[PDB]
């Protein structure tokens, strides 16, 4: 077997003349010769069996990235296992190759407008079939929006998405939260799980603020200076909009701190086209009910060039995990990851 900077990379025959790419929370990502289809792939070494919520995470990522079938969302080409649970210690997922993802573009290049709405465009269109399919992300953000040598984008990384709840997504003021700091609705810091449609289109906005500027718009040090740097924009939240916040806890933590008055878009993106940055307010809503859904975004004058509801397809049916992943033992998660991904074996 090929190693690659000390580390086995065991993909063979398929597979071969690995060019390492770089290291992450996804392990080790390789480029690779398909010796079947006669291209370049991307192959990603995934080792999570010692750990229950690595194997969650797994599992997660492998459902639905299975289920789903759609031309801005990663697909799963092949997943290279050994043949029996015992031998399993690793897990490789083969993709599609990409040239490079939105966090590492924004570093580096300018995006004209049109790049911009493009990539909104196919952000969102993405994110109307995910939706559809009655499923959150819940970490939308640069470093997992994926793009080729022509633009064309690619969502990626399901491993903390979850089934959309509404009904249970109320919660104390300051809960604990996983996904990504600078991408989090002000909500989660008062009194939601992040169990709503609304905490993705909240993501999406952070991203199109980011775009326009090549500089994250809300970048908090810290689980709590995270609404101080939303609010810093949005201004107070008017008295509506607090009076949604029923827990008393969040309700007067708000009501504790100075008046701040809006900063106007134009003035923070001065270079961005208006319809673009109304669209942006309408994203960066700060109550998650009068925030716009995605359908409504794809609707918006700034993409009219783009809009096209009869092609921009929705799932077959709505997704559902056969049980709660959060209590199975990782010795049934590691059972499920290797059912999961037996169609690939020969
Ligand atoms: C969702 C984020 C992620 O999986 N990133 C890893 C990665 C890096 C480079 C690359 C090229 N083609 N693909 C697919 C990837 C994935």
């Amino acid at each position: 077997p090929e190693m690659v900077r000390g580390q086995v990379f065991d993909v063979g025959p398929r597979y071969t003349n690995l060019s390492y790419i770089g290291e992450g929370a996804y392990g080790m990502v390789c480029s690779a010769y398909d010796n079947v289809n006669k291209v370049r792939v991307a192959i990603k070494k995934i080792s999570p069996f010692e750990h229950q919520t690595y194997c969650q995470r797994t599992l997660r990522e492998i459902k639905i990235l299975l289920r789903f079938r759609h031309e801005n969302i990663i697909g799963i080409n092949d997943i290279i296992r050994a043949p029996t649970i015992e031998q399993m210690k690793d897990v490789y997922i083969v993709q599609d190759l990409m040239e490079t993802d939105l966090y590492k573009l924004l570093k580096t290049q300018h995006l004209s407008n049109d790049h911009i709405c493009y990539f909104l465009y196919q952000i969102l269109r993405g994110l109307k079939y995910i939706h559809s399919a009655n499923v959150l992300h819940r970490d939308l953000k640069p470093s997992n929006l994926l793009l080729n040598t022509t633009c064309d984008l690619k969502i990626c990384d399901f491993g903390l998405a979850r089934v959309a709840d509404p009904d249970h997504d109320h919660t104390g003021f300051l809960t604990e939260y996983v996904a990504t700091r600078w991408y989090r609705a002000p909500e989660i810091m008062l009194n939601s799980k992040g169990y709503t449609k609304s905490i993705d289109i909240w993501s999406v906005g952070c991203i199109l603020a980011e775009m326009l500027s090549n500089r994250p718009i809300f970048p908090g040090k810290h689980y709590l200076d995270q609404l101080n740097h939303i609010l810093g924009i949005l201004g107070s939240p008017s008295q509506e909009d607090l009076n949604c916040i029923i827990n008393l806890k969040a309700r007067n933590y708000l009501l504790s701190l100075p008046h701040k008055n809006k900063v106007p878009w134009n003035r923070l993106f001065p270079n961005a086209d208006s319809k673009a940055l109304d669209l942006l307010d309408k994203m960066l809503t700060f109550n998650p009910h009068k925030r716009i859904e995605v359908e409504q975004a794809l609707a918006h004058p700034y993409l009219e060039q783009y809009y096209d509801p009869s092609d921009e397809p929705i799932a077959e049916a709505p997704f559902k995990f056969d049980m709660e992943l959060d209590d199975l033992p990782k010795e049934k998660l590691k059972e499920l990851i290797f059912e999961e991904t037996a169609r690939f074996q020969p």
